[PDB]
């Protein structure tokens, strides 16, 4: 049951959300530990990867052994930090979260965003528009995003919650018409062909897709192929963990609790 991702999915098809450095900044600005203290009393652990809390979760630190061999052909093209050992940002245990917000500002600056009159301009010179597409009745997510919005304001990003009715929510998600939206994907301990529908390149562009993030990478596609093809336990575990590692480093979802 532990496998699965819950959080805010980022539409990587929509510039400038296609830039991993913007996604990294968005992840650093999300103060999970403070939000979790506030909304949950701090009792619910963060989801740390797609297969976290299972044997299929990647092992923290540098990719080694068979996992590293499976990933090595894609090394030049993997999300930065994939092989080095990527982990989600951890806040400082306060509301202000100073260090991570500074790092997030630095990633924005590196990616060509500039602050002009307290507004963060994208590389194209226009203010970054960030709307959270939210179902009307989703009060727990509304509370989360209200907190998060205030953090993003400190980066010069005037993020907006766009609350819509269920019919609109269904339409907008089906048409991939959003920046960020709440997301849940339930995952099996025996993942199979459906993984192509969730994260595979061919599903990225397609109306109605489960691949809301628009993940499209040869490395993801290859790890799914390797998982499905595996004839040993060692190989199946290695391929599944490699998939978990690449999906997590893709910075597609801002994870919360389950």
């Amino acid at each position: 049951s532990n496998a699965g991702m819950t959080g805010f999915v980022i539409n990587t098809r929509r510039a400038p959300f296609d830039d991993w450095r913007l996604r990294e900044a968005l992840l650093l600005a999300f103060n999970f530990e403070f939000i979790n203290d506030t909304v949950t009393g701090g009792v619910m652990p963060r989801i740390t990867s797609y297969f976290s809390g299972t044997d299929l979760a990647y092992r923290p630190g540098t990719a080694s052994g068979r996992e590293a061999e499976l990933l090595a052909p894609f090394a030049a093209d993997l999300p930065p930090g994939t092989l080095e050992g990527y982990a989600l940002p951890q806040g400082d245990g306060t509301a202000r979260n100073r260090t991570n917000l500074r790092r997030a500002a630095q990633f924005l600056e590196q990616a060509g965003f500039r602050i002009e009159q307290g507004q963060l301009l994208g590389p194209d010179g226009a203010p970054l528009a960030l709307r959270f597409l939210l179902r009307q009745g989703d009060s727990d997510m509304q509370t989360v995003l209200e907190i998060y919005t205030r953090a993003l304001e400190r980066l010069g990003i005037a993020a907006q919650i766009e609350k819509v009715d269920n019919a609109q929510y269904t339409a907008r998600v089906a048409e991939l018409d959003f920046d960020l939206t709440p997301f849940r994907r339930d995952l099996s301990l025996s993942p199979g062909n459906e993984q192509r529908l969730y994260w595979g390149s061919h599903s990225a562009g397609q109306p109605g897709t489960r691949n809301l993030m628009g993940a499209a990478s040869p490395a993801i596609d290859a790890m799914i192929d390797r998982m499905l093809a595996a004839t040993t336990e060692d190989e199946l575990t290695a391929a599944t963990r490699a998939l978990d590692r690449v999906l997590t480093a893709g910075r597609y979802v801002i994870p919360i609790w389950r």
